[PDB]
């Protein structure tokens, strides 16, 4: 239990590898996911070397307390991960192969700008702090980095899991720290949002537009106000599935714009009635006649303009 | 505490058995259930053999630290299960009988396509990793696999609990791994969904169709829009009890279709009024007269077509 | 730490007693409650006997590790209970008095058929597994079974706490198991449901029936549809306080029936208007006149019939 | 580790003191709060006495395992409190000063009758069980009982924290138990309920009363039914912030009464229309004219009568 | 394991430093956030001093049990923090450098008066209790106080993290206590509240004001009551995101005021109809004509007055 000293003054390299067994619980509001994975570590501790011939074994086993093991920690987790050591195997030249299975709740932020058509890059950061008698550095053994074929992140498609090979070394409170960037890349499954949120929301909007083929204020006011309410619901529904971003989300813009198309419609519906009461069904009907086209056209127009600004 | 070595080079076979004591908390959104069960392990460690005559006992007891026990783990769990060792009993020939009682939260995905008339196969996967001095293989002792008669999974009927006898062996990071597939088969209890969701949803739809026996736009608009709102509620209610699937669920299709039957009805209700205002109660009433049949018939028609595509 | 051997071949009897200190968190959806209680155990381990005269003490103390203690476990709990040993007292003849204070979350199912006028029998099952060198059997020391006068289960009245004196012995995976049935009997406090759910729900229904003293379709449709909506709310409110039962609950029937009385009312309201438009205020008014009596009488009739089927 | 024996046969007195550092999470539905406090214990164990002169120290330190410490426990907590021993200090005459810092979730019931103008007395009960070789009794060292000035119970005003000096001694399962009653006295902060619940609820009610200055059934029905719905919302909102009491709460009565004033109003609104249709605007208008006064006066009357029965 | 004694009678100074790694879960209702940080401690324990020349090391390592470490605790946390010791490094003069990584849930109250345009000062209080053989005092090593550049508090902007250098010393139950005030300063990200809550709420209000350009009571009542309902929703939405303050929040005032502008509008809408029925379209229309200006002007007026009182 003290770090393997340098036959010189080289920094000690620890080889890391993560193999995801489960991803689950990608919580958008909290911006967390839960992982369940193999962590693999490898470094040379010459003090542990031995003879295959004399000792008679090709490889020797140790319990974690027996030998020095590098204090590797995750940077962006809620709590210290729950780890369970699975195997420590030393080879004759003093090469250690560490293997734990852990579970942690990771805290990587998401970009909601293109929601629900967004993609994310999840981050799991490995870090290790250098000790007083030598510098420890992390490196990625690509051979030991992966994920099993089952790994299903409910509601998301998993594109890739890779590590940035080059550690970011830097100084944190006196000693030096080595940080590795594992990257889980995912894209949201947009399908459900279509029949659940987007279409219904459009339907109630279209239903509102039939007031342009009506002359009854007593009824138009009921069409336009009733649906505006239904819209409010969908609005609230959506913003309870989402963290409060300081930027504007796509679904948020669309949802907000539609408020305008309701307010303008209530205006037109009111203007039209104001005329009819003053005996002007002529002016009214010419406005009402334009609305029937102006709305769907300015809508299908502005949506195009949003999509542009967003994709 | 080191694996029983081979009188040859055979792999060491561990015999497994799971006996469910409780299933509970089948959470559809998270796609998890909680289990509370006996895990039973059995293998031969010849080093532990003894004489009944001399030693005077037909069977000897050991504490878990005393002997080597195979590191068996669950693949698809949230966290390492909580286990409590109940008994370790060694027989004269060096046969070990291990028995723990554990509880875990298992993570097996569900298929919602036929919801709420769906059936699921829950999976509990046992795995064991081979050590450096021999290969460990899992096997199923059917005699030790079952569930007690109480085991009640609230809201589900339990059909069966069996294991696939043949382990999937494969290589994971250097060493070989042996994985067993225990399978809990359940079918959802569809009853409640009938008076709680399905019928009410139909009733409000039928109530909407009485606008076809009315000439009052001021009222039809109130019938059709008011119920469309009630429908929206049921829609939201249902989609908060369900994970966001990238496929279409039965209840989801039915619920989405009904939106169309609301939008078409608002159209007809509007068309009819447009005629009456132009003085055409003739054309109107002939359309309105067809609707009274076309709707219920196209509905009862399309539902049949869905059920088909789904079952 | 090995079981007291038989001066013969009798099974070892352990005397149990549970004394509830707290019940709390009766969760209807989950069908669990949380308990906080004394567990008391007593058995004879002759090896522990001693002389009062020589040893000078009337009774001797031991720490749990010092002596063999029977592995007693709860059958229907979420996780192994949290226990804290309070006292172990051995008397001269080798009689042990064990006493722990534990807390567990128990998993006993409820019957909702008569909800909210229902009563439940909660179950806490003690179990013990026989060891290889003798059979262990549980028994109830009634003197040590009870609950303190405070024990308040929020929202429920506690009728009784008793144990079934006769253990169910049976064989589970090789060895024999002894199971005791402690029974907590409770009845739901129905009062609040009256002003919170039941009356309001009736009031909105009665408010709907004033359409029978009206000839205005434009208004009846608003009365009947608006209240049907309010009803839907109460329906949803109630079914979020309740697990999804595969049987029909009382409140559920009542709530479902009322849907019918809304659908029929919308029919009558429509029929009446259809006549009036065809110039038939005569036929209309004779129907409308009957409704004013038929409804309240068929309602008060059918409710009686439900109560019957249910109580 | 065995209790200090009596130089006679006196019971051993343990002096207790609680000093709250944090109160937080007063959960009305669960009737729990969370505490974070100093527990202080003091008793005489003569075996521990020593000489200041020879030993050279005015006071000696011990680790909890070194000496016997009385098993003090909380009666009304969810789980055994988390404790962290801060200090054990023995004085020459064998006087022990124990000090832990703990946190627990306490389970004291609340009285909602005057909600939200209610006050509560929270209870923390210390208990200790007598051992076989002498009787232990609790007492309150007032000097060591208090709370820091910060202690802020979000949404409540803290009036006082005191202990009932006289322990309740009694026999529980063979041995004698000593129980102390610490009492945290709080009064609810009623302010927010005013602009959030009470006034809005009144406003929508007043808005409903403008139907008394209207002759339009088509509109009155919309005023009265629409607001009755808004009221239902506030009702539901309030009863989800509150446990289900078997008695009647103030806010509950007020909220329930208002249902009546809606049902009567719908009646009057209907009666008035019934007359007008029979050509009787005379009778109608005389009723409608009374309502304009009868309602506000019978309301402001009945509220006074409730407040009376409740305060 | 006993405190370093004074070469005199000076108090022992412990140097503290906190370096935030994660902030997350700022829960407004509970008034808590979760922290994940380095705690750094440093003090002189001369008993530990040694010779670099003889001993051959520039610095020596110890496990936490080996040496005396000051019992530093957080004042305002839910539970004793989870700590993991990262390093203990002793320098020849007996200077100790302690370093743990901890996570706690902190309990600092927020000021909602200017919500959602508010700023907060979060507090993390370190405390240490003096022992019987000397006084311990805390101090801030500024060099060891900070936060990494990632630290993202979802929905908030982080302005600063600093410590008040001067400890508050005071007496708590016999001994002296030293308390340090670490201060995390944050300002809320108000943006989202604009399109999500504030504008929608204004739009529905404006939509209500179109009743001033209408003469139809049957319709005005529907406009004004329908939107009052939508407003109620937003009100409820907002007050479920917020603790119940005994003071008035900005959003709360605005939301409450708007109720008045609904009640007055319903009055005017009623007054206008009352006149029209008495044949007075003259008086009506002069009132209605003023409203069209009075409302928007008294609104835009009063809002200015609130903003003033609040900022
Ligand atoms: C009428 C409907 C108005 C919709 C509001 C859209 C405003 C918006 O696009 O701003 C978003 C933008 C978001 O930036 P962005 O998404 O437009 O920038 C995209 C550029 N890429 C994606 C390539 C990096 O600005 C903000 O969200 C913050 C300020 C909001 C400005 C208003
Ligand atoms: C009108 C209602 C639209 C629902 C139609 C979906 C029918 C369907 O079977 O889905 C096809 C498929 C087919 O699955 P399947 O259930 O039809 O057939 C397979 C069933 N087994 C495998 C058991 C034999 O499911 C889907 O992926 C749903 C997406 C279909 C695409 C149409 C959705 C358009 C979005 C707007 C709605
Ligand atoms: C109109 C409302 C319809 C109410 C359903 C009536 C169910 C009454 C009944 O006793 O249920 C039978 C039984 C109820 O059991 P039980 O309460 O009648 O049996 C009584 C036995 N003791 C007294 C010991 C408790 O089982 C049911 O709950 C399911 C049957 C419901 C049948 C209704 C099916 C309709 C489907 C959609 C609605
Ligand atoms: C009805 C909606 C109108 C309400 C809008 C209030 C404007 C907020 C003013 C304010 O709080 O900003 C000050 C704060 C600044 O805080 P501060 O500078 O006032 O805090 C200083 C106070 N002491 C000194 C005590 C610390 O935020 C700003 O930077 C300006 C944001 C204003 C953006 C307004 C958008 C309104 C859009 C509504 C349409
Ligand atoms: C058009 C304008 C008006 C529109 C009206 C819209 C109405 C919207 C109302 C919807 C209310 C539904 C509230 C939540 O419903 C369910 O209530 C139950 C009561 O507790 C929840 O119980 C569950 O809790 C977990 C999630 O909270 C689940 O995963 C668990 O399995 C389950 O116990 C269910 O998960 C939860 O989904
Ligand atoms: C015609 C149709 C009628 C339509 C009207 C229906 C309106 C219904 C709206 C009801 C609002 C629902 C949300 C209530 O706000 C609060 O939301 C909080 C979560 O954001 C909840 O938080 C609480 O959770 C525990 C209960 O499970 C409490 O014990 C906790 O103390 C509290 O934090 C509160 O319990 C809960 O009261
Ligand atoms: C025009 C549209 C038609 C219908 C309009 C919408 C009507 C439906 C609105 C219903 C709102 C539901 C009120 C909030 O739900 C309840 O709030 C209570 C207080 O927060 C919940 O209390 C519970 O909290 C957990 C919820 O997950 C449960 O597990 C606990 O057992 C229980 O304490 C109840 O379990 C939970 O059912
Ligand atoms: C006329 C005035 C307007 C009237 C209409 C306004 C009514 C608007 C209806 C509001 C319906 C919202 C119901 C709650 O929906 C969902 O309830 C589920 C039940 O549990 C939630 O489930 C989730 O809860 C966590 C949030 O803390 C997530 O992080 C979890 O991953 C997820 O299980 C979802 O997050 C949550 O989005
Ligand atoms: C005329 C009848 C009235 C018209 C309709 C009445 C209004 C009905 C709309 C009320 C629905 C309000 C939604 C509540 O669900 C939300 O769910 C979110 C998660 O899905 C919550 O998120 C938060 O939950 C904790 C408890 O509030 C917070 O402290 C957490 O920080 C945050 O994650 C939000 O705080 C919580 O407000
Ligand atoms: C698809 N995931 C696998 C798996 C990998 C690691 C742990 C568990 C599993 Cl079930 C399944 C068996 C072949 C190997 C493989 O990749
Ligand atoms: C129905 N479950 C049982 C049970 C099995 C295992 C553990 C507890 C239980 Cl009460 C009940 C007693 C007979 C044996 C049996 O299968
Ligand atoms: C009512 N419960 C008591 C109690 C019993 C056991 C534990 C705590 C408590 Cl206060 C209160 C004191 C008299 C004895 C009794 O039954
Ligand atoms: C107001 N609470 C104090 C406090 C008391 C105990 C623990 C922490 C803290 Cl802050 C603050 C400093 C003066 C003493 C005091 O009462
Ligand atoms: C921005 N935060 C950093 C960081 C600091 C401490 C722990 C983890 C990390 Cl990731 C990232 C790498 C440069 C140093 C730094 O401040």
């Amino acid at each position: 239990v003290s770090p393997p000293p340098p036959i010189a003054d080289e920094p000690l390299t620890v080889n890391t590898g993560i193999y995801l067994i489960e991803c689950y619980s990608l919580d958008d509001k909290a911006e967390t996911f839960k992982v369940n994975a193999f962590l693999s570590l490898s470094w040379k501790d010459r003090r542990l070397a031995f003879d295959p011939v004399r000792s008679g074994v090709r490889v020797k086993t140790y319990e974690p307390e027996a030998i020095w093991i590098p204090e590797i920690r995750f940077v962006n987790v809620e709590n210290a991960r729950d780890a369970d050591v699975v195997d420590i195997s030393v080879s004759p030249d003093g090469t250690v192969q560490y293997l734990e299975r852990f579970s942690a709740r990771v805290l990587s932020p998401l970009d909601f700008r293109r929601y629900p058509f967004d993609s994310q890059t999840l981050h799991i950061y490995l870090i290790v702090r250098s000790v007083d008698t030598r510098n420890i550095v992390l490196a990625v053994d690509l051979e030991k980095v992966g994920k099993n074929d089952d790994v299903f992140l409910t509601g998301w498609d998993i594109e890739s899991f890779t590590a940035v090979v080059k550690p970011a070394n830097f100084a944190l409170e006196d000693r030096l720290e080595s940080k590795l960037d594992y990257q889980l890349r995912i894209s949201r499954q947009y399908f459900s949002y279509i029949p659940n949120i987007i279409l219904p929301m459009l339907f109630i909007l279209f239903i509102s537009w039939t007031a342009f083929w009506s002359t009854s204020y007593e009824a138009n006011v009921t069409l336009v106000v009733s649906t505006l309410i239904a819209h409010i619901a969908f609005n609230i529904l959506v913003e309870t599935n989402l963290p409060k971003t300081p930027y504007m989300t796509y679904t948020g813009a669309i949802i907000f714009m539609i408020y305008l198309f309701y307010f303008v419609a209530v205006i037109e519906v009111t203007v039209q009635h104001y005329l009819k009461v003053e005996s002007q069904p002529a002016r009214a009907a010419s406005i009402t006649r334009a609305s029937r086209i102006a709305f769907p056209v300015v809508f299908l127009l502005a949506n195009i303009i949003l999509a542009f600004l967003f994709f």
